[PDB]
């Protein structure tokens, strides 16, 4: 299934989107994503939506 991840980040912004199993592998997923372009945020899930939000 398809989730999407928001980065509203002082340097990185945009949206992208991955296949994952559950919403709990497709976050490890976005977390990795974030960790290796250097973002530190507070991250939000909507499972409505399927959308994974972080902000730093
Ligand atoms: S999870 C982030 C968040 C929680 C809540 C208090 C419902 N909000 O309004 C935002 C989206 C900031």
């Amino acid at each position: 299934m398809q989730y999407k991840l928001i980065l509203n980040g002082k340097t990185l912004k945009g949206e992208t989107t991955t296949e994952a199993v559950d919403a709990a592998t497709a976050e490890k997923v976005f977390k990795q994503y974030a960790n290796d372009n250097g973002v530190d945020g507070e991250w939000c899930y909507d499972d409505a939506t399927k959308t994974f939000t972080v902000t730093e």
